[PDB]
């Protein structure tokens, strides 16, 4: 059941309606293709009502299960909408040929629970303060069911 964990920061500036996500690192990632190499990268999606609104991606790290990224991404989300959105973070194994397999995902924001809700609520309660937290990756099938319209 151990897919890995991902650390990212969240920051929200209500006046400008700027939501910043910094992908910091991932650890203990599942090795997807046994025998070969693990080349992880991270995708970030901004979602609302089951729709992917914006998609961003990190660089690809080669031959590691414990990649460091330190890559920042910003989204424009007005303060009247911030409580309705979801930020979805997926770690995938890059392959030059074939669909890239997801290792796992997590989401924060509307309809999140547990530690993910706590991270989002901390961000909202502290305008302009970046907040970093570790999250356990979950299998995509379960996260997708929760995100679907």
């Amino acid at each position: 059941e151990k897919l890995g964990d991902i650390c990212f920061s969240l920051r929200y500036v209500p006046t400008a309606g700027k939501l910043t996500v910094v992908i910091l690192e991932a650890k203990n990632l599942k090795k997807m293709d046994v025998g070969g190499l693990s080349d992880p990268y991270v995708k970030i999606h901004l979602m609302q009502n089951g729709k992917r609104l914006k998609k961003k991606k990190t660089t690809i790290k080669k031959n590691t299960l414990n990649p460091y990224y330190n890559e920042s991404f910003s989204f424009e989300v007005p303060f009247e909408q911030i409580q309705k959105v979801q930020v979805v973070v997926t770690v995938l194994d890059y392959e030059k040929i074939g669909k890239n397999d997801a290792i796992g995902k997590v989401f924060v924001g509307y309809n999140s629970t547990g530690a993910e809700l706590r991270h989002w609520s901390d961000m909202l309660a502290n305008p302009r303060r970046p907040i970093a937290q570790w999250h356990t990756l979950q299998v995509e099938e379960e996260v997708d069911a929760m995100l679907a319209v």
